[PDB]
């Protein structure tokens, strides 16, 4: 027992959530016990109900937001159960050696194992399976991602000395799929991973996804399952993307301060439309919500958003500002009086 | 009459020019009045004459630059002409609530709408038309975008405590188009956008443009049309893209300073080669021109600007300096006792 | 002979290496003296033994790393033998005027040119060819591309005040390639890069790479040819991409410091996971090994660095930090007592 440091056991959560944690703590460094279940699966990735052979963390794509603090030590159990067919392992970005983690963890269906990491750098970060070879993007693409959030002991704080604080956080996880097409342009379903590998790896060489997804599926964060806020309140926004690039942005919003790299050791950025997440990346958003209703969070490829899956809702309750905006004339006939060249 | 500021009413020029503004003043906010006419029409995109349906703000890709300051109300009368086929909208990203304004902002043709939104927020930023699903990108990628600066009422500044003053401003709008081909890959041609969309529809979802062109074609700010300027002055370029990343480059130049971004509450970066404008988002770089010549502006994925559209030119008046760069030896015969291994 | 300062001759050196400099030097402004020959060849570009028609300079892809500091100047002997079939120029982003020297070098085969420019801007830097119109992607996209590092006369530092000192440095040029298949798939073969030329063309207008490799092919920078390092070495990584984005990652380190846009005169950022080079840079990222073993450097799009040839190794010598990381238990059976739902 070298390592004489308190334990704490952390429950996950599914995403969009995020398990409790302290922003700001007196503790000190703690030993942060996770466990990961890997789940081999057919998932529904569509709103016409088209079904993939997803491989995930815990059950979910993203896999679950884990949150540390900075100087902690992260003590994860890996467990692939035998029902699963093939092996698995971890790559942590936030961690330092042994390719994040991957070279230390592989695992066979019916074994488990168990990494420490020291959370020596702060900010959001991706971690993803990554086998070997061809097998790393397939695992990635399949499910396999999700993002660890490494908290500066004191909290968030705006680079120039003030404290920033979240009244709530979201986990946005975005998932680019790669789904095989028949002759006819029709999905392909398959009745396993393994079944599907072959025609998978071919979409995935043209380097063009089928769907864009956040929360493992189109229409995930939309209608009963919007993302709740109010007026007033100080939302962080974690996205991440383990391969590809995305471009995130809250229509009828801002970004009030964002990490777009994700590493809270750098100032946030200022009042942005949109800001972009490396694939590969994890970064962070928080906004202050000025006005009620429906607000759309997309990636701002519009075509991704529309047309391959990639819109989620916010549903924000309060009074409306008509100070910062308002519908001055209603739509009304065009004058006849008016001359429009 | 809630709101008594005084009113001005703002004529829109077509770009890459830009209406006449201030950069530092010292009025109080006022309402800025601005009007915008969509206009469906057939447009020419290429050299080759290649035509498609367009749909535009005020007859031109992209839509005007409006300037307004931090602190005034911008006041947009948006008109949907009874020749017209389709509703519109508009979605302003420098605006706060109602997806931008366009969940107040929808009209049939044959009638106008007038909002009202508060310049908070400093920068350049897209505004767009929205009508909802997959009309959004449709509309988007048919034309139907353009930006709007806010400019701080002291002007800009180098993030450092500096004023910044362009003598010279364009507004440089990027558009990604997608038409449509036949089985021997002949570009088509369509009566409507109604007739374009399914078509149009299919290639949007390959992720993969026909075209990118600045200022609604391919050669459009070439040739007759390049943008002057002279030795000495101060050039700010705006570049907008509201539904694909761009990388732009002044081939030749440099960018003194960048907002990539696009936001003025942010410092600029210094000394840039290529600059990176995240689709859905307008950024601005200002140049001071040392020599004289021509200059290839381009997004620098260069297969986009010399096969597919996006390329304009910079001619510059005055003195060439020989510190900066000079041809120490004209092109002559590899000499006899050269050895070149 | 107006320009009265020293010369020195410098011998370049193959990538991934850097030919001898000083980081930090007291010396004055001199004229660094650089040859570059191009070579027109046929080059295998991948672990299959797929060939390619290739255009270079000094007949590596990327070109040479040119190192040098503020205020010298740069004159370069630009050579193409009469055995090429083309024209051949060369643009530094670096240097200001003349499309960044493109319109004062353009050569036959069995010409030379001489060009000098003043080093004004600090960096990394793209250097390629570009011929003029089509012909620009195409010599790009062939291999005539690399970089030119412009160092402060004092060496880089944090923008802190702090100066960086790198033990290593190593030039990584990304080439996105666009090789032809025929009916059945198979990569075709080409006796001259003109024959090769008009259906390279059809594949760069689609805008998706068969190929990004590192140091000119899938597999250079792996195996016998992985990159040295120590723990406890700063290691200077310079990434240039002349026509795509990149977004380079350390699999199982950081970015220490990184310019991503690749400019001195801005601080860089720290503790990065992943990076962004956008096409028509290049960047730098300082790391200090702490754990020794094989690390990937890879571009974060999976599939581009497994399937496509886009990862490098490293192997650094030391001793393992199990403070850092651990494996706390080997991987074992799954204990009947457990519960992994
Ligand atoms: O800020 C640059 C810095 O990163 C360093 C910190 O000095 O270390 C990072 O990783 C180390 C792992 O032990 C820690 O010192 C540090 O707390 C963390 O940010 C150096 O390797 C370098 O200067
Ligand atoms: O996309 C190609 C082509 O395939 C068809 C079926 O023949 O539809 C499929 O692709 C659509 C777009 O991805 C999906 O909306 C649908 O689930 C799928 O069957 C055609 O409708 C389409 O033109
Ligand atoms: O700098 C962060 C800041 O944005 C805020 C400014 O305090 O507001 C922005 O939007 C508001 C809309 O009224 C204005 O206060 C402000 O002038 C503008 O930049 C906050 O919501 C937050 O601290
Ligand atoms: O691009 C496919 C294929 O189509 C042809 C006509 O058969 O040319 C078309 O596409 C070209 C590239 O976009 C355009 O230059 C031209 O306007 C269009 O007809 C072929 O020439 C080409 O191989
Ligand atoms: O920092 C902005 C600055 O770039 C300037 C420097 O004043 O010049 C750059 O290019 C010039 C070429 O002579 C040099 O003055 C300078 O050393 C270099 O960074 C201006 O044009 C502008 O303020
Ligand atoms: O990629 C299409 C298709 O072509 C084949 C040969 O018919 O393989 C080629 O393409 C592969 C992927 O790029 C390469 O691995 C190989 O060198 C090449 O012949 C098929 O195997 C493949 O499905
Ligand atoms: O140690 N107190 O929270
Ligand atoms: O299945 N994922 O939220
Ligand atoms: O672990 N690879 O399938
Ligand atoms: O109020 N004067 O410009
Ligand atoms: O048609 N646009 O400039
Ligand atoms: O308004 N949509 O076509
Ligand atoms: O001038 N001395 O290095
Ligand atoms: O051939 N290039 O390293
Ligand atoms: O110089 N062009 O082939
Ligand atoms: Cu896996
Ligand atoms: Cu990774
Ligand atoms: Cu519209
Ligand atoms: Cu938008
Ligand atoms: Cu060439
Ligand atoms: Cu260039």
């Amino acid at each position: 027992d070298d390592l004489k440091l308190p334990r704490q056991r952390v429950d996950l959560v599914a995403p969009p959530f995020v398990h409790v944690h302290e922003q700001a703590t007196k503790q000190g460094p703690k030993i942060m016990e996770f466990k990961l279940v890997v789940q081999e699966k057919k998932m529904v990735i569509d709103e016409k109900g088209t079904t993939f052979q997803a491989m995930t963390f815990n059950g979910s794509m993203p896999g679950p937001l884990m949150v540390v603090h900075e100087g902690d030590y992260v003590e994860v159990t890996l467990v692939n159960p035998a029902t699963n067919t093939m092996p698995h392992n971890i790559d942590f970005h936030s961690a330092t050696g042994a390719l994040g983690g991957g070279a230390l963890t592989l695992i066979n269906p019916g074994e488990q194992v168990v990494l420490r990491w020291k959370a020596t750098r702060t900010g959001v970060f991706v971690y993803h399976c990554a086998p070997g070879g061809p097998m790393i993007p397939w695992h990635v693409v399949s499910g396999m991602n999700g993002a660890v959030m490494v908290l500066p002991r004191d909290g968030l704080n705006d680079g120039h000395g003030h404290s920033l604080r979240y009244d709530r956080i979201y986990y946005i996880g975005e998932q680019d799929l790669y789904v095989p097409r028949d002759e006819k342009g029709n999905f392909k379903s398959y009745d396993s991973p393994g079944e599907a590998y072959s025609d998978t790896e071919e979409v995935m060489r043209k380097l063009t996804p089928t769907h864009v997804v956040f929360n493992g599926k189109a229409g995930a964060l939309t209608g009963k399952n919007a993302l709740n806020a109010n007026v007033g309140e100080n939302v962080l926004i974690v996205h991440s993307q383990a391969n590809r690039d995305s471009r995130p942005h809250l229509i009828g919003g801002h970004g009030d301060y964002v990490w777009e790299t994700g590493k809270f050791s750098n100032a946030p950025e200022t009042g942005l439309e949109t800001w972009f997440i490396r694939g590969g990346s994890a970064g962070a958003a928080l906004y202050k919500f000025l006005q009620p209703g429906i607000y759309a969070y997309v990636t701002h490829n519009l075509i991704e958003a529309a047309n391959l899956g990639a819109t989620a809702h916010f549903k924000v309750e309060g009074k409306w500002n008509d100070d910062l905006m308002t519908q001055v004339k209603a739509p009304a006939d065009i004058p006849t009086g008016s001359t429009n060249e």
